[PDB]
């Protein structure tokens, strides 16, 4: 029921608004991907609300576990909609917008592209079903907090429990076979943050230069980021880990 209400809310396809008739330079692939992040915001905020759980959460903790998250969220569901398109061949940011190994090339940031690809990637190889998805992206929604601690921390830990048995649920084989998928998601899970420091480091640099680099930002992210920016400087989060 759990499940089947995450199929419910799962946000629908988010179009980048691409312009195909203008050439395709570091500036505008980016300012792009920035335009199609704030509409894809729009749809995270929404969901997150929609979770059953979030809304129990101090608002203050709902506002703080978005502007930590929602770049691994977003890198995430690219991976799964790469994974499901491509076959983790190519970045389907949008059905107006699939990166190839020009745009890659383009957008000077090729090695995170591929960073990302590797998480489309690791789909394939594990085949990740869609239950198995929606459950590790709520899951990632909840695993990075500020060191001070949550202000509802302890119904945020009850949720967080009640989305890893989901996730097992989701994944029963025999327990030992179970386990072992258990441990090789999770491992997936834990992967994100390393890929998503590098995200957000050029995030923020480009973000920092915005106007000097000519490389836009929609005011949905640069409320978010201009906040968000600051706490993760001075290194007032952590991440949750399911391994050592
Ligand atoms: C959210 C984003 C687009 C939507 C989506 O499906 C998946 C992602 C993940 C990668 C993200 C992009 C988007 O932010 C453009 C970038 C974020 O600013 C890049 C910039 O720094 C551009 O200035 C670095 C990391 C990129
Ligand atoms: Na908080
Ligand atoms: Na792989």
């Amino acid at each position: 029921f759990l499940i089947s209400i995450l199929e419910a809310i799962e946000p629908e396809v988010v179009y980048a608004g691409y312009d195909n008739s203008q050439p395709d330079t570091t500036n505008y692939l980016l300012s792009s991907l920035n335009r199609l992040a704030g509409k894809q915001m729009v749809s995270v905020v929404k969901w997150a609300k929609a979770l059953p759980g979030f809304r129990n959460l101090h608002l203050d903790d709902q506002m703080t576990l978005i502007q930590y998250s929602w770049m691994s969220l977003m890198a995430f569901s690219l991976g799964w909609r790469s994974y499901k398109h491509t076959n983790g061949q190519m970045l389907y940011f949008a059905p107006d917008l699939i990166f190839n190994e020009e745009r890659m090339q383009q957008s000077a940031m090729y090695d995170l592209c591929q960073g990302m690809r590797q998480i489309s990637q690791e789909f394939v190889r594990l085949q990740v079903t869609y239950e198995e998805f929606l459950c590790m992206k709520v899951l990632l929604l909840l695993s990075t907090v500020p060191k001070d601690g949550l202000k509802s921390q302890a119904s945020f830990d009850e949720m967080r429990m009640n989305y890893i048995k989901e996730l097992r649920r989701a994944i029963a084989n025999n327990s030992s076979q179970n386990w072992q998928r258990f441990y090789q998601l999770t491992k997936l899970l834990d992967s994100m943050h390393d890929l998503v420091g590098g995200l957000l480091q050029f995030c923020f640099y480009t973000f920092v230069q915005s106007q000097a680099l000519s490389v836009e930002f929609p005011e949905m992210l640069v409320e978010i980021i201009s906040d968000q920016l600051p706490k993760v400087m001075a290194g007032m989060a952590k991440p949750l880990l399911f391994h050592k």
